[PDB]
């Protein structure tokens, strides 16, 4: 297994990245540094997850202490729904770029379909509680996108959070220029996604599986909710091939052809969770992990679902 995976702009990406959401601004900056030094050369960002100021000291200084070359890193940020209309897409690019200190991104993407009125709230709210939205549709936010890869700020653009109806418009778009690279979506034994998976595939898509662990960290988790990490049937899987449950959760993705960005702010981890390209898993141990599917999804927010772009009540 070979550790990048062709884009359709010609680029390779690493197959295993560091993630960043929930890691603290206090303790981002040591764990992107450590995650350079034991070899991820793909990071995960996102204007909305408040950190890329820091994350940006990081790169800054491994690329100053000549650790790394700026061509060998992959980075990926994202465009936060309160920017969907075309005037804004540009401007909040280059807030990115100046917080984490590049002058251009490997990998920029639309992070969830639904557009939210513009404003300083990430998420305007109605009196209610259901979020306002703005009048902006997807084929208009994508044609703005494309304007950022002829210009030069991002060498490739793509999507996260997109069920397959919504690839199709973009894929039947008129005039599309670019199509996108990569579709980042939840995926794990208790959403194995097969259908939206191979949907993207054929396509020529690259899918990117986010919250391989279950989130356990995600701040609406319940005490009752289900865990993958203390699965007695993953754990007997783990203690076959001698790795931790952890590793075996990571190179599931992979050798589905995912890329796939587990998220840690523990040095430990970080390192553990690189550990992954010496072992495989019997294909009865691949299907056996896809058995687990329970559709059980934990990156939804029930304030978004009126919105007409909410992704996940079409089956895929
Ligand atoms: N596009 C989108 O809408 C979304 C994108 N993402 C991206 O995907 C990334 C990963 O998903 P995320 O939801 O953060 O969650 P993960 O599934 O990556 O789980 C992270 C949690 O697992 C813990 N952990 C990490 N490694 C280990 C290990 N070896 N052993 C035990 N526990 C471990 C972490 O603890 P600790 O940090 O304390 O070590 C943290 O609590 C995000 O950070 C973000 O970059 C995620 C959700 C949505
Ligand atoms: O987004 C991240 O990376 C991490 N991340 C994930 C969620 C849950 C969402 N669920 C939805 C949703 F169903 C929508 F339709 C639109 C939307 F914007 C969200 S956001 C979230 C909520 C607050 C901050 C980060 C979050």
């Amino acid at each position: 297994m070979a550790s990048r995976i062709l884009l359709n702009n010609g680029a390779k990406m690493p197959i295993l990245g560091l993630g960043t959401w929930k890691s603290p601004p206090g303790q981002v900056t040591e764990a992107v540094k450590v995650a350079i030094d034991v070899g991820y050369r793909h990071i995960d960002c996102a204007h909305v997850y408040q950190n890329e100021n820091e994350v940006g000291v990081a790169i800054q200084e491994k690329l100053r202490e000549q650790v790394v070359k700026r061509e060998e890193l992959f980075i990926v940020s994202k465009l936060w729904c309160t920017y969907h209309e075309k005037g804004l897409v540009k401007g909040a690019c280059q807030k990115t770029l100046s917080d984490l200190k590049l002058d251009y991104l490997d990998l920029y993407l639309i992070h969830w379909p639904t557009g939210f009125k513009p404003g300083k709230e990430f998420f305007p709210l109605d009196e209610s509680g259901n979020v306002v939205p703005s009048d902006t549709n997807i084929l208009d936010t994508w044609a703005a996108m494309e304007e950022l890869v002829d210009e030069g700020l991002v060498k490739a653009i793509g999507i996260s959070n997109f069920n397959h109806l919504q690839v199709e418009m973009i894929l039947n778009k008129p005039g599309l220029k670019y199509k996108p690279a990569v579709n980042q979506i939840e995926c794990h034994p208790y959403l194995t996604q097969e259908k939206l998976i191979q949907y993207c595939q054929s396509k020529g898509i690259v899918v990117t599986a986010y919250s391989p662990l279950g989130s356990p960290d995600r701040p609406w988790a319940k005490p009752e909710d289900p865990s993958l990490l203390e699965d007695p049937r993953i754990k007997a899987i783990a203690a076959k091939h001698n790795k931790t449950t952890a590793q075996v959760l990571i190179r599931f993705p992979m050798q589905r052809n995912l890329v796939v960005i587990p998220k840690s702010v523990t040095p430990e981890r970080i390192a553990e969770n690189f550990k992954v390209f010496d072992f495989e898993l019997s294909s009865q141990d691949m299907t056996t992990l896809l058995s687990y599917n329970r559709n059980w999804r934990v990156c939804a927010l029930l304030s978004c679902t009126s919105h007409k772009d909410y992704p996940f009540h079409e089956e895929f």
